[PDB]
């Protein structure tokens, strides 16, 4: 029941196909379905990114941020240059050299919560792998994470002010890390721009930050009230990918995202207005009961799992590759060196979705590690 993460799209999902929820002025019609929610996911024609920046984002980000996201925030045709400049930089995780490094880096937090005893998982474990984990993505130095760490979970100035500082110095002194790189990177035979690399950068941080947060205190929160999970993946480590995307799926830790409707048609046989916000609602798709057998359940090794977790066509997931490899290596370094778990205290955080409520993860918990 404590890792439970309910569904709370169901009886609209099963009835209507559709939600509605109010954001600052720009109401939003929230599809529910799996086979729908790809279907628009597909179709950037009528439900576009290339909006105002800030705009398909919920809450609405218009009036915090004037930077056009990249790729984000961009349609095709033009998407998928840009997409080819950055995809080889975020294939990276792929490669030994950062898997040990990553592996360092989870062993020794693990360690020295294991002497501990009881962590703050959110802030004490989460955080701190995170931010460990993005030294390597970027490829600056180690000591940059206390910077992020620091943050915690007129304010987001705080990230765009260090980012224009950060694009600033590699301008000045090129080097190895992303700064530099994308600076150097080529769209059409030019360089990007401060403004484009911004775009990126900017992008980067904030679309790994919560999301990872979750992921990896969602997945330990389980653990804890799953013993027989944490002996099959010591067990049968063979299963460890499929556990994890079995995890996005369930734990949906990307709830949605907007699109901007461009000329006036139907979802569900329900009305939509040129110029209104959609949202793919990755969480209800990732329940529809038509799709997933169980779909309330974690089944570990589930085979079968076109999950949108992660996205759908153009969009999906560029970080997707960096995180699914933090999961893989958290699940197997506590599968090795952890024997149980014990809940000892939490607060819950709830996304306020209007007619919806939805149980995204936690704000805190307190949990014992028992070593083996
Ligand atoms: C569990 C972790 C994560 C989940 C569930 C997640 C989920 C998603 C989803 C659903 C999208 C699609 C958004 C859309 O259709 O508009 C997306 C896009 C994106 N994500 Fe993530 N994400 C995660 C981690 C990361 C991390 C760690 C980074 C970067 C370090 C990242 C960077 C991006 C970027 C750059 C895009 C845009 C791709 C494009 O526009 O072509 N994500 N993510």
């Amino acid at each position: 029941k404590k890792s439970e993460l309910p569904d709370p799209f169901e009886k609209a999902r099963e009835s209507k196909g559709y939600g509605e929820m109010n954001d600052q002025d720009d109401p939003v019609t929230m599809l529910l379905r799996h086979k729908d929610v790809r279907k628009s996911a597909h179709n950037y024609k009528t439900f576009q990114s290339g909006a105002v920046p800030g705009r398909i984002v919920i809450p609405s980000e218009v009036d915090i941020r004037d930077t056009r996201q990249i790729p984000f925030e961009v349609d095709p045709p033009v998407h998928g240059v840009y997409r080819a400049i950055v995809e080889p930089w975020f294939k990276r995780p792929l490669q030994a050299e950062y898997q040990e490094k990553l592996t360092a880096q989870i062993s020794e937090i693990v360690e020295e919560t294991l002497l501990k005893g009881s962590v703050e998982v959110v802030t004490d474990f989460a955080l701190r792998l995170q931010s460990r984990a993005l030294t390597l993505l970027l490829n600056t130095p180690f000591s940059e994470s206390e910077t992020w760490i620091s943050w915690g979970t007129d304010k987001a100035n705080i990230l765009y002010h260090y980012i224009d500082e950060q694009i600033d110095r590699a301008s000045e002194n090129p080097g190895d890390d992303m700064y530099s790189v994308l600076l150097n990177s080529e769209f059409e035979g030019r360089k990007l721009t401060k403004e484009e690399v911004k775009g990126v950068m900017v992008l980067t941080f904030a679309g790994g930050r919560d999301t990872v947060i979750n992921a990896v205190t969602n997945s330990i929160a389980y653990l804890a009230e799953h013993p027989e999970a944490l002996e099959r993946l010591r067990k049968e480590p063979e299963i460890t990918g499929r556990a994890v995307e079995e995890m996005i799926r369930y734990f949906s830790p990307l709830t949605q995202m907007g699109r901007v409707v461009t000329e006036d048609t139907h979802v569900c046989e329900h009305a939509v207005k040129a110029d209104s916000r959609i949202s793919l609602c990755w969480a209800s798709a990732n329940r529809d009961a038509a799709v997933f057998e169980n779909p309330n359940e974690i089944v570990l090794d589930r085979k079968v799992n076109p999950h949108v977790g992660f996205g759908f066509s153009h969009h999906n997931c560029l970080g997707a590759t960096h995180a699914r490899q933090i999961l893989k290596i958290l699940l197997q370094t506590l599968a090795q060196k952890v024997a149980s778990f014990e809940i000892l205290d939490y607060k819950e955080n709830i996304e306020d979705l209007d007619h919806f409520q939805r149980k995204v993860g936690f704000h805190n918990i307190q949990i014992k590690f028992n070593p083996l």
